[PDB]
């Protein structure tokens, strides 16, 4: 429909510039005839999910790289892709004029955009808030008589969530995560620093905190929002650390195990929200598989845990087989889900680097690594930030796929946005990862999936500067002959029947 308006900020690629009356977009999804394939391409040189089509060939000769689909090697099914409606994101979006807000929301959630189907919702304040608050700040209110949603929810996050769901054609799933409890539930009496829940699982502090989850879900249900899942706590290991600067609530794995078994699981299960899923961990994958063993080998906790949520800081490259892989091996029926990731903390770089192609590549490289190790979904952090990477009450600024420039009634879609969309637009909920084997060593990241309707999707990221010729073999249809430009990302789609 409308192409990227490119702007360079002097980094290696461009942003796409959007405002009240213009934003780049897609025509309605139009599917390739049998015997042909669709290609979407994004390049550092400036191409932005450009559509092309080509033929599937009956035969193939050559010594070039061959990727063979193995459609009967079946792995995980996909839940979805999306990002976090933090106070900061909601505040930034709503500071735009209304027509610009709608183009920003459509970019993420419309079929004219990249089809997000997950929204992560903080339960009260986090560092990407402009102030600290919980939903029950009256001291020692164990009955939660004064539990209340503030304007951050009722005027910023909830109205935006409603509009995102209105624009989406696919069902959107909401995921909720708390950063801190009320300070009067905590050993240290503060929203941050080293501190856990007072007392012992089963007792009044732990029951009150479990009930706070139900009150949150009650309150959101009164606003006609229902949740797919909640996490047990955001980054529980953070609250074990002296001086931790951000809202947090410490749990060892044993404390999480017992809080879930004694308080949170039973309280949710006996509520009208018993169908909400409970995810554990919601923390750096370096804590796996130990955290998973502690919680899931206790059947009184395991019966309440639907899944394991993981974070990653994309400024780092770290092991995945030994953490995600070994965890899946131990607990193959407990899904892994990436609930938060971000980039932009290296001291020698801007927190927001407008046009960074490297940062886009770190998104898709992470997404592909996650999918190759059983992860069912991938959730970005802030849906939008200002050009400083905020606001953030502790000045912990990072990057975001959409950057809002309030003074200009403009927003910029970063390479990260398009690297996300190469997955989110083309991998609907229920898609299943399948096998994909390489004929020789290569510098590509690739993953293959089958949609629910049977058709195929392959994402190829070229980590190198060289163009790489490659062929994809699908025994049902033949050969897809193509080239992967250096640094590029491609998504291929084709019918199989
Ligand atoms: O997380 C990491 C990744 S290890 C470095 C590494 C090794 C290799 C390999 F040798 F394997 F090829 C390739 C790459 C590549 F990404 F460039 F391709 C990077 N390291 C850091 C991360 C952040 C900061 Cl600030 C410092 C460090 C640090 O290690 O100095
Ligand atoms: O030691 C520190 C202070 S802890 C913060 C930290 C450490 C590292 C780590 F060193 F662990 F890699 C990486 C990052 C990240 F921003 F990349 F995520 C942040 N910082 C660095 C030390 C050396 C260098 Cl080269 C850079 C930094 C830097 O802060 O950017
Ligand atoms: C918004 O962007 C479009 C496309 O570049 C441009 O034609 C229009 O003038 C812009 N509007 C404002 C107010 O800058």
């Amino acid at each position: 429909a409308r192409p990227c308006i490119p702007k360079s900020f002097g980094y290696s690629s461009v942003v796409c510039v959007c405002n009240a009356t213009y934003c780049d977009s897609f025509d309605p999804p139009t599917f390739p005839a049998l015997g042909t394939f669709s290609r979407y391409e994004s390049t550092r040189s400036g191409r932005r999910m450009e559509l092309s089509m080509g033929p599937i060939q009956a035969n193939h000769t050559g010594t070039g790289l061959l990727l063979t689909l193995q459609p009967e090697q079946k792995f995980q099914k996909v839940k979805g892709f999306g990002g976090a409606m933090t106070d900061a994101a909601a505040l930034n979006i709503l500071a735009l004029s209304p027509p610009a807000q709608n183009l920003l929301l459509k970019s993420y959630f419309s079929e004219e955009g990249i089809g997000y189907n997950i929204i992560r919702v903080p339960m009260a304040s986090c560092d990407f808030s402009i102030r600290t608050y919980t939903y029950a700040d009256t001291p020692d209110d164990f009955q939660l008589h004064n539990f209340s949603l503030p304007e951050e929810d009722t005027k910023l996050k909830i109205p935006l969530i409603h509009r995102a769901l209105q624009l989406a054609q696919r069902p959107v799933s909401l995921l909720a995560s708390p950063w801190t409890s009320p300070t009067w539930l905590k050993t240290n009496g503060a929203v941050n620093g080293k501190g856990s829940l007072k007392g012992q699982p089963g007792d009044i502090y732990h029951q009150t905190w479990a009930r706070y989850f139900v009150k949150f879900l009650d309150a959101y249900a009164e606003h006609k929002l229902q949740f797919w899942a909640v996490t047990a706590e955001n980054e529980p290991s953070a609250g074990l650390l002296s001086g931790y600067p951000f809202q947090c609530l410490g749990f060892t794995p044993e404390h999480q195990r017992d809080f879930i078994a004694r308080d949170l699981g039973p309280t949710l299960a006996n509520s009208t929200h018993h169908n909400v899923r409970l995810l554990m961990l919601d923390d750096q994958r370096l804590l796996l598989p130990h955290w998973a063993k502690v919680v899931l080998t206790d059947p009184e906790a395991a019966k309440y845990v639907h899944g394991i949520a993981v974070h990653w800081y994309l400024d780092f490259l770290a092991p995945a087989k030994a953490t995600l892989g070994e965890t899946h091996r131990l607990f193959p029926n407990t899904m892994l889900f990436a609930s938060e990731a971000c980039v932009g903390s290296k001291f020698w770089e801007q927190s927001v680097r407008l046009g960074s192609w490297d940062r886009g590549m770190q998104y898709s490289h992470s997404i592909i690594t996650n999918l190759l190790y059983h992860v069912v979904g991938w959730t970005d952090w802030n849906l939008a930030l200002n050009p400083e990477g905020g606001p953030n009450w502790v000045r912990n600024f990072v990057d975001s796929p959409i950057i809002v420039d309030i003074t200009k009634d403009t927003f910029y879609k970063q390479p990260m946005f398009y690297h996300l969309g190469h997955f989110s637009k083309f991998i609907p909920e229920g898609s299943q990862r399948v096998g994909l084997v390489a004929s020789q060593k290569n510098d590509l990241d690739a993953v293959a999936l089958m949609h629910p309707d049977g058709s195929a999707v392959v994402v190829v990221l070229n980590r190198s500067s060289k163009d790489v010729p490659l062929t994809i073999k699908d025994p049902a249809v033949g050969f897809l002959e193509t080239i992967s430009p250096g640094y590029s990302i491609h998504t291929y789609l084709w019918h199989r029947q």
